[PDB]
């Protein structure tokens, strides 16, 4: 939760980093899917650097929803 924190710091406004924190705890607290959750990142992640936020958003999800989350989050 360290790495990307400090990551977002750097590359979100204050407002840009209350929505990436609200999508991952409303994911977190089950009320909206990995894909759901990636689809609001997209809206939100509009830079070249911003995208790279994914690569850390990757290593806090459940390790079940890797897979589904790979799927739509380009690797790479």
């Amino acid at each position: 939760r360290a790495l990307l924190d400090d990551q977002a710091r750097h590359l979100l406004t204050e407002q840009e980093r209350a929505t990436m924190m609200y999508y991952l705890a409303q994911y977190r607290g089950g009320t909206i899917s990995v894909e759901a959750m990636v689809m609001a990142l997209f809206e939100l992640l509009n830079t070249h650097a911003k995208f790279s936020l994914l690569s850390e958003v990757r290593s806090i999800i459940s390790p079940q929803d890797l897979d589904r989350f790979d799927h739509l989050v380009l690797r790479r």
